[PDB]
């Protein structure tokens, strides 16, 4: 069966770790220890394929990534300006400008919002990347944005 090897990055507190977990275990983490770093795996199906997600939860293996979740949260202004950064550091560590890569506005179950629809569309189409806006707590656009990037990944191979 296929493998992908999908990494998430971005801001400490974005919801990196909810994110995952609720991918791979179906539930949601009110809190998880943000030292943790792991790797993380389901056989899913996408589009009625079978395959198998190797997950790297940042917090000798980001490197092999095939694709990446860059994740802001729509309540963290500061989450958003820091994306460049993430999106950076991939290009270097894949020495490459055309890495598989989704850009996720996770927490949209929450009302305080700063960063608009608008805002981040705009940013995903300066990398010319797709834009997903989820929530992990409620589960909207968890499985979309990991398995738009599975899309992405199929794309560029
Ligand atoms: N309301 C809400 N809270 C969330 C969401 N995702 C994460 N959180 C919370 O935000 C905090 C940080 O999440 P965490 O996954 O540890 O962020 P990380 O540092 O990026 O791994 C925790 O208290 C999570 O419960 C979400 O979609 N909605
Ligand atoms: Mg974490
Ligand atoms: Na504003």
């Amino acid at each position: 069966m296929t493998e992908y090897k999908l990494v998430v990055v971005g801001a400490c507190g974005v919801g990196k770790s909810a994110l995952t977990i609720q991918l791979i275990q179906n539930h949601f983490v009110d809190e998880y220890d943000p030292t943790i770093e792991d790797s993380y795996r389901k056989q899913v199906v996408i589009d009625g394929e079978t395959c198998l997600l190797d997950i790297l939860d940042t917090a000798q293996y980001m490197r092999t990534g095939e694709g990446f979740l860059c994740v802001f949260a729509i309540n963290n202004t500061k989450s958003f300006e820091d994306i460049h950064h993430y999106r950076e550091q991939i290009k270097r560590v894949k020495d490459s400008e055309d890495v598989p890569m989704v850009l996720v506005g996770n927490k949209c179950d929450l009302p305080s919002r700063t960063v608009d629809t608008k805002q981040a569309q705009d940013l995903a189409r300066s990398y010319g990347i797709p834009f997903i806006e989820t929530s992990a707590k409620t589960r909207q656009g968890v499985d979309d944005a990991f398995y738009t990037l599975v899309r992405e990944i199929r794309k560029h191979k």
